[PDB]
């Protein structure tokens, strides 16, 4: 079988200045691009091999989880952004938001801290259980909640390619500019 | 007339990470407005008391004229930028800087360039004379080419206020930044 | 070959009026390039071996900026120390004191020649041959050893030299200044 | 004891384009700076106000290790190179890696597909033991073979910052450039 690289829902250059035209290039046609190429060579002649993703990251190890939990990240987080939205969460998202961190400002500087405090590279999830309970976690290098079983919503990517051209060393700044571009309507289409 | 300082048509965080929600307060609501209220100030009892801008700009002098020019200057700077714009020029103007310039690319490195030398506090100025000429203008301190009877298009602020708190002394780095703001709808209108 | 002058003290030293980071910045970013610029343009010149002051004094474009930056600074970060402060004794003091009236009323008239400089520039206390002191206004680069006078204290009021910790301030930072201005320098200077 | 800013032994544009001027500003000015600040301002009224780098390495945890073996990993990092260099080394180390490793060209295969193969943020040193046996240790994040009472010999930084201004996602080509300006006198000198 084989995993394809997904197309972007926009231009190249649509996420600048948060995200240059240069990262996206980059970021989607060089990492995962190499990703999604090196799971499907990882995965022939395995149990993997029919296998979905989700189902993959979920029970795989190694060079196989490693590279099909950044597959999943990277689908989802370039699916999640949209210019000219960010804004705050409306609806169910958003009033589970208040009720489990009392305000949406209060739950963005949890996750923003949690990305900042990762150190090396990773990412930072918020997920929901079966139930609905959010909760932020902190996913070192290909980590991705589904492998609890939980629901991946948001992700941010603080491996430095995700930030380092625009950015440099500012990983803090970048993360809180990355609330500009975050598309609500599908995050909480997620939940 | 009283000369009022103008509302951002965005929102104070809308320009990071080229400048900063930090940066667009000083220099829009402590910069400007210091500006705004000097020239106010100044031109009490004068000649220019009910004068427009562009008049002031025109045949003042010294102290009005420094408050007259920022004023002017940073009017037109703040009204040029948007998140989720940049790229390229088009339509007459993107068509003058090819014809003019050779490309666009060309044109950036030569603005950039002139940017980059001016010593001290200044502006560099993309202008038009009355028959759509172009020029390059380095205008020191609160210069602007409304004084030698051009029509301002694209500027861009080298005064160390303008990119210190987030580039510091990078201003190189800063300028190559700026052309992923400029909204080219924006400066197209004003060709 | 000039070479980026020495601090006299930790960088941490001066702060608040004048940051860790603003020191870092200024003496380590700022002056380095003038410095490097300086030896970079004067070679094969006629300014290849001559002395800072001189080059200050005869220089023009490239040259007198990077040179009138480099003197500027240096005499500019060798006149403080954490600690001092106060006000000028002997031979300045009284200077001073018979030229302005009194000491406060100089520090009024030097901040305010601060404040009024428009744009990028230093504000300088220069003596001439008689030891008769003037507040001297100088844009960019400018130093009055060009007018043939002897520069005793200068502020920089470039934005880089206050930005990071007072922003558009500039009136708070020259008015904190006078803090760290170690006058028994100042006063070997006149 | 309050740890320094190393001083680089050569010009920051001395290593391009192996490691450009910009990445030097970056990675040493940038990068080590804070690792160094962060360091000096957690051991503050600890066990490690004054003890020695290594020291805190080797005992150390959580944020106080993180910075302490990121500064210990960088002096040994901007310290082993030198411009006009590279080549092969020789005396006691020259030896003992022909012996243990076959030639030269085959320790450095091994080496970088040790570099190219760390998943994520990560170190990848050549140490020594007690007897001078060789080994080539990865460590991932801010490890660093002291910790593990080992010497460390040559270590090739792999986080993303240290090559991805001019490399972008080609760790492998970064790898093979960075033998071009090792200094073997040094890291000889260093077993
Ligand atoms: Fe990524
Ligand atoms: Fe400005
Ligand atoms: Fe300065
Ligand atoms: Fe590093």
């Amino acid at each position: 079988m084989t995993h394809e690289l997904i197309s972007l829902p926009y231009a190249v250059d649509a996420l600048a200045p948060v995200i240059s035209k240069e990262t996206v290039e980059f970021h989607h046609g060089k990492h995962l691009k190499t990703y999604v190429d090196n799971l499907n060579k990882l995965i022939i002649g395995t149990e993997f091999e029919n296998a979905d993703l989700n189902t993959i990251v979920q029970k795989s190890e190694g060079g196989i989880f490693n590279n099909a939990g950044q597959t999943l990240n990277h689908n989802l987080y370039f699916t999640q952004f949209r210019p000219g939205k960010g804004g705050a969460p409306k609806g169910k998202l958003g009033e589970a938001i208040d009720k489990q961190f009392g305000s949406f400002e209060k739950f963005k500087e949890e996750f923003n801290t949690a990305g900042t405090t990762l150190f090396g590279s990773g990412w930072v999830w918020l997920a929901s259980d079966a139930n609905g309970k959010l909760s932020i976690e902190k996913e070192p290098n290909a980590g991705n909640p589904v492998r609890k079983g939980l629901n991946p919503l948001l992700g941010f990517d603080v491996w430095e390619h995700a930030y380092y051209l625009t950015y440099q060393n500012r990983r803090a700044d970048h993360l809180k500019d990355l609330w500009s571009i975050v598309d609500w309507d599908i995050v909480e289409s997620r939940y």
